[PDB]
């Protein structure tokens, strides 16, 4: 009964974000800078989406080395190696996703990803965990800078739901974060949120289901109601 199923990518389809956060300081090392984001500091840092506007934020109030680079052109970099390390191999899909794509497939039901995340970085996740091109996998995909305002903003989910050609009310949204939560309610759909490591925190009023992993989803019947 739902017509399409709209995923998060991080945190949602794979923890990503140690990889990212790995990625931005090694980027910051090659960079010769004196930043260094700790998990804790990136557990802040993360409620800010993007990885150019987080960039932003961190530079607003640091103290440390002035950016001897355009933010831009330190995120192309932290981007590549990014890329590169996700093609290691090492990261794997989060628990039922794999088994709910596959479940989709089979009854017809098209695909969507609606992410803050770079869309360089969404064919990578796809190459290393799906094995194949993103496009193989997802009808659609919103990423990056495709909206103005990133999420908690649901402009990138409205963007996803426009592409698609199916109203929200036939559509479900899958989440990991009170920023994603936001943007999938304010673009009408119904979100299923299963948090990680650097959400778990957060509070999540109004989910439509709330899990400790997306492999108690119970199949298609489990995204109705
Ligand atoms: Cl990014
Ligand atoms: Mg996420």
């Amino acid at each position: 009964m739902i017509e399409a199923i709209l995923f998060d990518v991080d945190g949602t389809l794979a923890e990503t974000e140690e990889l990212h956060r790995r990625a931005f300081n090694e980027t910051f090392a090659a960079l010769g800078v004196d930043w260094f984001w700790d998990r804790e500091e990136y557990r802040e840092l993360l409620t800010t989406t993007g990885g150019k506007e987080r960039i932003a934020r961190f530079l607003r109030h640091q103290k440390g080395d002035p950016a001897p680079l355009p933010i831009a052109d330190i995120h192309r970099a932290k981007t590549e190696r990014f890329v590169a390390l996700m093609a290691e191999g090492e990261i794997a899909l989060r628990p039922g996703i794999a088994d709910l794509i596959a479940e989709a497939k089979r009854a017809g039901i098209r695909l969507a990803v609606a992410t803050t995340t770079s869309l360089p970085n969404v064919e990578a996740l796809c190459r290393a965990c799906f094995g194949h091109p993103a496009r193989e996998i997802f009808d659609v995909i919103a990423a990056g800078d495709m909206v103005a305002e990133k999420k908690p903003s649901p402009d990138i989910y409205r963007l996803a739901l426009r592409e698609l050609d199916v109203p929200p009310e036939r559509a479900v949204a899958l989440e990991d974060s009170l920023n994603g939560l936001r943007a999938a309610k304010g673009a009408g759909l119904r979100c299923i949120v299963s948090p990680g490591f650097y959400t778990r925190h957060e509070e999540f009023a109004g989910a439509d289901r709330l899990l400790d992993s997306f492999a108690e989803l119970g199949g298609l019947a489990g995204l109705d109601l």
